[PDB]
């Protein structure tokens, strides 16, 4: 996250982190007790992976804090990595999440709502604060803002930063956009400098339907 500020514990309790070795390369939020909701980019360079609640401190163990899963199935709806269209992925626990003071569920928006250009948000994530800079240790956040649709494109939702320097960066992908309480966006890319903007997140809305059709039908599908 560039431009941000520290969170606090427990400030978005609804944040989870993707790791590989222990190394984190995503973020993500929960979406119900045995789904992740993410981005399907971040699985290129999969499942060997393991999903991280409660952190906060990615250097500490909080062991009173910390819940971690691994991944029984993953379902995506149409990813294009060539455009990054459809950048979004759902991520089954191995097992429910316990909901705590730490670790809860983001609401989701109804099928096709929208957010007019203008709204504010935030984004928080432990991502870097400069391209190809390390990551942040601490989760970190920032007010950002809808671009108008001009500036972005249909599958997607844009923001930007009055300020300068704002938005997600390495470590930020899949993680969640929220307006208004709710999980509007999916962190996707964004072009150029970090910060520089805007930044293209997935357009959660409009998947609404399928999401819930997965959360009701869960088991790793045809084999
Ligand atoms: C959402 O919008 C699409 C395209 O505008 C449409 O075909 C579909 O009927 C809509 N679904 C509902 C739940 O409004
Ligand atoms: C976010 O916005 C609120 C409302 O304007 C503001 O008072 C607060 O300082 C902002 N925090 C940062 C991290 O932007």
């Amino acid at each position: 996250i560039v431009g941000g500020r520290k969170a606090r514990p427990r400030q978005f309790p609804f944040l989870a982190s993707i790791q590989n070795q222990g190394r984190h390369f995503c973020g993500g939020a929960l979406i119900h007790a045995r789904f992740v909701m993410t981005a399907a980019s971040c699985f290129q360079s999969p499942g060997v992976s393991t999903v991280v609640l409660g952190a906060y401190d990615l250097r500490r163990r909080e062991r009173q804090s910390r819940q971690t899963f691994s991944i029984s199935s993953m379902s995506e709806n149409g990813y294009d990595p060539q455009q990054n269209l459809n950048d979004l992925m759902l991520l089954q626990l191995d097992r429910e999440a316990n909901l705590t003071s730490s670790v809860t569920i983001l609401p989701l928006p109804l099928q096709n709502a929208t957010v007019e250009a203008g709204t504010r948000c935030q984004v928080a994530g432990w991502g870097s604060q400069r391209s190809g800079g390390r990551l942040s240790r601490f989760p970190r956040f920032v007010n950002v803002t809808v671009t108008p649709e001009d500036q972005c494109r249909p599958n997607n939702v844009c923001t930007g930063v009055l300020t300068r320097r704002g938005g997600i960066c390495n470590g930020d992908g899949g993680t969640p956009l929220v307006c208004e309480g709710l999980a509007h966006g999916v962190a996707s890319f964004s072009l150029g400098p970090c910060g520089r903007g805007p930044d293209f997140f997935t357009r959660v809305a409009l998947f609404r339907d399928w999401i819930d059709g997965v959360l009701n039908n869960p088991g790793p599908g045809p084999a």
